[PDB]
């Protein structure tokens, strides 16, 4: 799951994603995080 820490970086996110880069490569890009889980934590809470 994918958690971004504010709404900016995830719109940011979100277009990285439309070519299909990995979710890896626009976690660092824009500053969201990957967790195994799907509860992200309230720092990351878009």
């Amino acid at each position: 799951t994918t958690c971004c820490p504010s709404i900016v970086a995830r719109s940011n996110f979100n277009v990285c994603r439309l070519p299909g880069t990995p979710e890896a490569i626009c976690a660092t890009y824009t500053g969201c995080i990957i967790i195994p889980g799907a509860t992200c934590p309230g720092d990351y809470a878009n």
